[PDB]
């Protein structure tokens, strides 16, 4: 369990935010009903507002989402309503949000050699969420300077905050003559994609220093493409920002680094196709689940294979879909993870051995089990709790099937069962945790060679 991971430097971009979370109870929803009126809410629920313009909009959309138990996200109509919303519906706790912020703080906890995180906005309240060991790129006096986020914040900068409302399964309240029971625990999110506050991009002053960043770094993890809009009020489009994102990878890759992408669940099929066209063909590693790999194969035209994966979920079909992704997009490794297993596929000429790829995946299952059972990771010593979680029994059966499948190839295929937690404290961002552990451990073993 010796960690060669600490010898790795990494760059992260682009999405960082603050998560203000409210843990709802029956008493909280009852107070909203009395304050705003049972009859006005019912009338508003039939209206089904697309955006929240008055406090009654948030109340109606929240109750509507609890009734279905399905996730829902509704933005505020205007950014000038932020202070009014926060003073009206107070939070329980604030913490770091976003794929960059969460993973960077975790990598800083794991004593990585150098962790450079970048985000467009850096207010004082946001810069205090970062770990003190993190570094933020700044241009001053015509040179690239890495300084700590608390020493590089800006007072005039806006802040991006996601207001999250969690409700447990079976929360019961009465609205009118209807009795409402939550069929499933879920989250209702009040958040906005960046426009007129910031943009998903590396600013023009830092773009000339991306190759210099790629020299002092071993690998990069890029995320946040789901926040790009189709059109913008100033006249810019998604193509404008996806082209520049393609430029950032090319500038970073003028030096020898590995770039990793975690395939996020993007509802917009048009932005999802942009990530397949602009980002995926230009990175070196990709991680996803069974649902997203079927979405990718569907975009590539393998509709017959996409339907088999979503309907039956047999490992032999998922393996065949990952081999299509590997050969088409100049990738080095494809990683597929579920609740039962995590699959790893590389080409035959990969410098790592079969047993080394297993050790890479064994670290990913320990880091994931720790976060699922503990709910959060605050110290390196906490990994011993994830070690206590035994392997999935059904995944051991899948492992034997993969060994037998190799009866007659140019691929290194490794399967390992996942350390499943029966009663996890949380499940948000667990896919980013497994994928980061596998990629970071994979870059470690390549560095030894
Ligand atoms: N109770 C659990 N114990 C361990 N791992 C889990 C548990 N629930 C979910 N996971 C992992 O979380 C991943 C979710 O990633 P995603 O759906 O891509 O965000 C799954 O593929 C599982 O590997």
């Amino acid at each position: 369990h010796m960690e060669d991971i600490k010898k790795i430097s990494i760059f992260l971009a682009y999405n960082v935010n603050v998560d203000a979370i409210k843990y709802l109870k029956e008493e909280d929803i009852q107070k909203l009903i009395e304050e705003f009126g049972e009859e006005e809410i019912i009338e508003k629920i039939e209206e089904y507002p697309r955006k929240i313009k008055e406090p009654l909009d948030f109340v109606a959309r929240l109750i509507h989402a609890i009734k279905t138990g399905k996730p829902a996200a509704v933005p505020l109509d205007n950014e000038e309503l932020n202070k009014w919303f926060d003073s009206l519906f107070k939070y329980d706790e604030e913490r770091m949000g976003g794929q960059v912020g969460i993973i960077a703080n975790l990598l800083a906890i794991l004593d990585l050699k150098k962790v450079i995180a970048y985000s467009p906005l850096l207010s004082k309240k946001q810069a205090e969420m970062f770990n003190n060991d993190l570094l933020y790129p700044i241009v001053e006096n015509g040179k690239l300077v890495l300084k700590k986020p608390i020493e590089a914040y800006k007072d005039n900068d806006p802040i991006k905050i996601n207001r999250i409302f969690e409700f447990k399964e079976g929360i019961k309240f009465k609205l009118g003559d209807e009795k409402i029971i939550a069929p499933q625990a879920n989250r209702f999110i009040v958040a906005s994609r960046p426009e007129n506050l910031a943009r998903i991009e590396i600013k023009e002053d830092l773009k000339k220093y991306l190759p210099e960043i790629g020299e002092m770094v071993d690998c990069a993890i890029l995320s946040g493409y789901q926040g790009i809009k189709e059109k913008y009020s100033d006249g810019k489009t998604a193509e404008y920002y996806f082209k520049r994102a393609k430029e950032d990878i090319k500038l970073l890759k003028k030096k020898d680094i590995k770039v990793h992408l975690e395939f996020a669940s993007i509802q917009n099929i048009k932005i999802r196709k942009k990530v397949v066209d602009y980002i995926l063909p230009n990175v070196d590693s990709v991680g996803m689940d069974e649902t997203e790999i079927a979405n990718i194969l569907n975009i590539l035209g393998y509709e017959e294979l996409s339907e088999k994966i979503l309907k039956d979920s047999k490992i032999e079909d998922v393996i065949e879909g990952a081999k299509i992704l590997l050969d088409k997009f100049n990738l080095e490794v494809v990683q597929v993870h579920t609740i039962y297993y995590i699959l790893f596929i590389s080409k035959k000429d990969n410098p790592l051995s079969k047993e080394e790829l297993k050790k890479t995946l064994e670290f990913a299952t320990i880091l994931a089990a720790t976060k699922a059972k503990l709910g959060d990771i605050k110290n390196i010593e906490d990994l011993k709790v994830g070690l206590k979680v035994p392997h999935n029994k059904y995944g051991e059966l899948l492992k034997e099937i993969v060994e037998k499948l190799k009866k007659k190839e140019d691929y290194k295929i490794v399967l390992i069962p996942s350390r499943f937690v029966e009663n996890p404290k949380s499940t948000v961002g667990l896919g980013d945790t497994i994928s980061t552990g596998a990629f970071v451990s994979y870059v470690s073993l390549l560095k030894k060679k």
